[PDB]
């Protein structure tokens, strides 16, 4: 009961205020400015997001499938979802439309 190791590097599902509000932050801005409302798959919006500062998997979260995050996120206004035989695809809600378009078109000249 010695040579365990450890290293106690678990519990995601206690770290949701930081990761949720960093990954939902970026994510929903880059699902918005980049996507606009369009029906795509989350994990080809996370893998997009990621490659950026805020590396993060889904798993950090306390959505133990992208299934609850679909669940979660889809009941805040944010995002619409449907399944498929292909996966998870949800199309976003746009929110205040001036700030869809405005993150899609003038957002892209400074950022």
């Amino acid at each position: 009961g010695q040579r365990q190791l450890l290293l106690a590097s678990e519990n995601p599902q206690q770290f949701m205020d930081y990761f949720s509000e960093e990954f939902r932050n970026d994510f929903l801005e880059l699902l918005r400015r980049r996507f606009g409302t369009k029906r795509v798959h989350n994990n080809i919006v996370y893998n997009e997001y990621i490659s950026h500062r805020e590396h993060i998997h889904m798993n950090a979260t306390q959505w133990e499938t992208l299934t609850d995050f679909t669940k979660w996120l889809g009941r805040e206004g944010l995002c619409k979802v449907d399944e498929t035989p292909k996966g998870w695809y949800i199309q976003y809600i746009d929110r205040d439309p001036e700030t869809i378009r405005r993150q899609l078109e003038l957002e892209k000249k400074k950022k």
